[PDB]
């Protein structure tokens, strides 16, 4: 229902969490996230949905990110990646890389 | 580059690999793997160019797969599914979901 093209619009990268807290404001319960892309792309903050883990499990985890995207205004905060997770019975469960550098891509 | 409507389209979703064997006619180094997405969707088979990876460590694993992709033939073989992983300094690294059941889908 797409083509292989159409994903290949999508830029999706690994990024590593460096700082988390609470996103306040938000009316669902959320996290501010600040994540290391590499070395050109640099620091994005995002907005994300996964509460049910703690903050210190989100330190230095290996995350993946759609980095292309538009900048979404939350409240106050600017949400500038999307962190890809499955949503599963037990919550958002995020997706990990099996290794890898922050701004590798996928392919 | 794009919209969030461009990422909503594509469906990506957690599957678990059952079966690997060598894709023997494909020029690339590849798998032929058949991969459970379910009970909606069922098997899908993808070509993945993982032999980076035992086929012992795949064999159980549970992966991410864009699902709606047109299919694709490589040589005498149709791949179904695009299985996701970062292109990183040593090969292609699967992604992961942290839990989740073969069908649960990406946010």
């Amino acid at each position: 229902m797409i083509t292989y093209n159409d994903f290949s619009k999508i830029d999706i990268r690994v990024g590593i969490i460096k700082e988390v807290s609470d996103f306040k404001e938000a009316i669902k319960p959320a996290y501010k996230l600040k994540i290391y892309f590499g070395d050109i792309i640099g620091y994005k903050n995002s907005s994300a949905q996964i509460t049910n883990y703690k903050k210190d499990e989100l330190i230095n985890k290996k995350i993946i990110a759609v980095v292309n995207f538009p900048p979404k205004q939350i409240a106050n905060f600017i949400s500038e990646v999307l962190v890809l997770g499955a949503i599963t019975g037990d919550g958002v469960k995020l997706l990990t890389p099996d290794g890898g550098e922050p701004g590798d891509k996928i392919a």
